[PDB]
């Protein structure tokens, strides 16, 4: 296991399937992350991908319990994990444009959206996130308001 | 099915079914605390005053945390609670912790229990506490705001 957070909903942890992790709560499997260097992926053929580019996909399985903000705390997770490995000076997201809660969720951590690509499978919004931006979204949340 | 009451806080979806005098409680199905639940009047803390028409007390004992949450025992007291005044039968709660138990005297006080006067039950040095809906409603929105 390479990482573990406590949160409201429990102990978040992730263990390795580096490429593909599994995410847990209180050591139940609750979610799937796919962590890639963007220089190495897809994303990288739509613009000018850097060295400290990382992406990430994130699947969250359904809620048998229904556990307020859940969401958040699953994707928050998945940031700041990200965001504990030096290398990583940049996360890129491709998020597709209908996906609506995702987007919710990039912009509640600070994602600066740049312009819609289309991938072919996809029409995508490229959004950018570093950690200036991300630690100040925290501090936003830890203010209650 | 034997689920007689249960609402969601952060943790999860907290449930009560009977073991209705002894309580199990559980978070997302998985059991977590007991709670014995009396009428005053008919328990040995009715002998330390005058318990009336519509009192109820209740004990709550919770297993110990195989994985930490933030804020559990405020939950579960908060759940046993909101499930005593969801009964029209329970006028007023009255509890009688034992005066060097601070973890539960915390947890009463941010309830809205008002603390009376202290009870040498022999077994025990207790306090006697009661709480009402009127400051436990109130107590209800001081935590949604901050």
């Amino acid at each position: 296991t390479l990482y573990s957070t406590g949160r409201p909903a429990g102990r978040f942890t992730l263990r390795p399937m580096h490429a593909a992790l599994i995410g847990c709560c209180n050591d139940q499997p609750v979610f799937l992350m796919e962590f890639y260097k963007a220089s190495e992926d897809d994303i990288g053929k739509f613009y000018a991908a850097q060295p400290g580019d990382y992406g990430m996909h994130l699947l969250i399985a359904p809620a048998t319990h229904p556990v307020q903000q859940f969401s958040w705390q699953v994707f928050s997770t998945v940031i700041d994990f990200m965001f504990s490995l030096p290398e990583v000076k940049r996360v890129v997201v491709e998020p597709d444009e209908r996906n609506t809660k995702i987007h919710r969720l990039n912009k509640r951590a600070g994602f600066c959206y740049q312009h819609t690509i289309d991938m072919g499978h996809k029409t995508a919004w490229l959004a950018f996130c570093q950690r200036e931006n991300y630690q100040q979204a925290l501090l936003k949340e830890s203010l209650n308001m």
